[PDB]
């Protein structure tokens, strides 16, 4: 039969490949889903997809889009509205049993242009052996890092924030948690410094970035043009504190069974031998998962994202992937059917438990079988319930590029002047000038 192309980020290739294979057994010769990988950064995923769309690549069918691209891909007509499904089933499937935050990321001008498949929110990860209590706010984070430095322990605070979208996500979380916002609701005005309260929020966020940057024992990966991994920095024992997406859970066990984690020698447990499947994925039995998790809990713990204002949780920036159908497709019906199968219950369980990507199906967070294998479900769902959002605007690419260029390196942030520079660059971005 025909082939529905399914473009996903390369680091999520295998996972989605597996999901496609499952769905391929359910169509039975009618058509086949073929996964194709896109580069690692959201900007490059966007660039590849945009080149194929403006180039009228008629072989491009289904796209796994970062939540930040919806607006653009809706305004350009690149992502077909879900109401363009010839079967008329896409919208109802997308809203059914799906968390409202992801759905909000999938909409534009009161219409859905994608069906959420994965969502994302950052947690705090710590070494319970070296850190007696997980810090609840960012000043506590700085104090704990300084204490670990004074104790000769790893004092890095591992944040996946080099000079790109990760840094913008960190800033957005800090800013919204402080009561601020990059843009107005309609995305037409810059709200970083337009009122005293807004400017105060921006200044507090920049101050937190600067103080984390210059904390005793700070990571030297920020003062360089690096592609460093906070996940691997934690897994190598260089950091006892990390804020990152939940996939680092699935990584930690997996890499520990492969022998790649020094302080967690899961590879030396005979009962875990063979728990790595033939394509390199940690697929434990129930008892093997119990063994691995109970061993990991003495050196690996999770906690809510640190608050900005002590006394209430943070507003954590939402991320994830929404499934959209490209306007270039020759088979709208099969593309939307594939979208529906790719996000069904079984594949959501798989994408969360094996792929490390938070599911969007609300039912799963109320499923005890799922909860027993995904111990972070409660914190994830609560952080998704009151999540921060990045601005939804068709010029988000230029906006994020300009904001990242100003923010980095965070060692050079001067809160007041940097706030003014951020507002000016954001204005340039939204003026059709970025
Ligand atoms: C480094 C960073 O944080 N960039 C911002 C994007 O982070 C998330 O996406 C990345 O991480 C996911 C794993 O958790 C992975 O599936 C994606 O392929 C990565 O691009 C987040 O989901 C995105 O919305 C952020 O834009």
């Amino acid at each position: 039969g025909l082939v529905v192309s399914f473009y996903t980020p390369a680091t999520d290739g295998a996972t989605f490949t597996a999901i496609a294979q499952r769905c391929n057994q359910q169509f039975g010769g009618r058509f086949t889903i073929a996964q194709v990988s896109l580069p690692r950064s959201p900007n490059e995923q966007r660039l590849q997809l945009a080149r194929r769309l403006t180039g009228n690549d008629r072989t491009l069918d289904v796209m796994a889009l970062d939540v930040v691209w919806t607006a653009e891909f809706a305004e350009a007509g690149w992502a077909l509205p879900l109401s363009d499904d010839p079967a008329g089933l896409a919208e109802n499937d997308a809203v059914a049993d799906t968390l409202p935050g992801p759905l909000a990321t999938a909409g534009w001008n009161h219409k859905l242009y994608a069906a959420p498949v994965t969502t994302n929110t950052q947690l705090l990860w710590y070494r319970p052996d070296l850190v007696n209590s997980p810090p609840t706010d960012w000043n506590a984070m700085i104090a704990e890092a300084a204490r670990l430095h004074a104790a000769g322990e790893p004092s890095w605070i591992a944040v996946q924030a080099n000079q790109g979208e990760g840094l913008v996500v960190w800033f957005n979380t800090l800013l919204v948690s402080a009561g601020g916002s990059v843009l107005s609701e309609d995305g037409r005005h810059v709200t970083l410094t337009d009122t005293p309260a807004h400017r105060a929020a921006t200044v507090s966020a920049l101050q937190i970035l600067k103080s984390v940057a210059t904390t005793p024992g700070a990571d030297p990966s920020i003062t360089r043009t690096e592609e460093g991994s906070a996940r691997l920095a934690f897994e190598q024992g260089k950091a006892a504190l990390e804020v990152n997406w939940p996939f680092v859970f699935a990584s930690m066990l997996e890499n520990a069974v492969k022998g790649g984690v020094p302080f967690l020698p899961l590879n030396r447990i005979p009962q875990l031998a063979g728990s790595i499947n033939d394509i390199g994925t940690f697929t434990p039995s129930d008892e093997q998962f119990r063994i691995a998790y109970d061993a990991s809990q003495q050196v690996f713990g999770f906690a809510p994202y640190p608050a900005v204002a002590p006394g209430q949780p943070a507003k954590v920036t939402i991320g994830g992937l929404n499934l959209a159908v490209a306007k270039t497709t020759r088979h709208r019906a099969e593309a939307f059917e594939a979208v529906r199968c790719l996000r069904d219950q079984h594949n959501q369980r798989y994408v969360s438990l094996e792929g490390g990507l938070p599911a969007v199906r609300a039912s799963l967070y109320s499923d005890p079988q799922f909860q027993a294998k995904y111990p972070m479900h409660a914190i994830i769902r609560q952080q998704l319930t009151d999540a921060a959002v990045r601005p939804a605007t068709p010029v988000y690419q230029a906006l994020s590029i300009r904001l990242a260029a100003v923010l980095s390196p965070i060692t050079e942030i001067d809160p007041e002047s940097t706030a003014d520079e951020l507002a000016a660059q954001a204005q340039k971005a939204i003026d059709g000038m970025g």
